[PDB]
């Protein structure tokens, strides 16, 4: 299902980042547009785990996610920054709650994302956007992570 949601989320066609003017607005059209047919595909399969605002330029993201685990909702703070080398290179994303809880994790609450994003990142650059990042790499990364650390009691209802 996670190979079959991502093959119905919206490829981008424009290669800019932020620093890019006009280019950067027509970008960020088509990461708008990704994002929304993404949520509402999640939606529809009541598979929804993601909540997202950004600043006007949208270069800076914050946020919450969530998964389910002995059918219990865990819910948590997140934040990404849109590198100015995007969409070359991928926006890390924060958890910051929880630093210290995991060792899949870096320097600021970053989560260590799984060895095949990188790779397949590179190669779909820049048809890629965030809705993307999301869903092979923040959410993989979760549905590994979260069980181990409500498991190790780190983590409760």
């Amino acid at each position: 299902s996670v190979k079959e949601s991502v093959s119905r989320i919206p490829l981008l066609k424009t290669k800019a980042g932020p620093r890019d003017g006009d280019k950067w607005t027509a970008r960020l059209k088509e990461e708008y547009a990704s994002l929304i047919t993404y949520v509402e595909h999640n939606k529809a399969s009541d598979s929804h785990w993601f909540h997202l605002e950004s600043n006007p330029q949208g270069t800076r993201w914050y946020g919450t996610c969530w998964t389910y685990y002995k059918n219990e909702k865990y819910e948590f703070e997140m934040n990404f920054d849109i590198p100015v080398t995007y969409p070359q290179a991928p926006p890390e994303i924060a958890l910051p709650e929880l630093e210290g809880k995991t060792v899949k994790m870096y320097r600021g609450g970053k989560i260590c994302m799984t060895t095949h994003f990188f790779p397949l990142w590179a190669r779909n650059v820049p048809y890629f956007g965030i809705s993307h990042v999301l869903a092979l790499g923040l959410g993989p990364w979760l549905s590994i992570e979260v069980p181990a650390m409500v498991e190790e009691g780190y983590l409760k209802p």
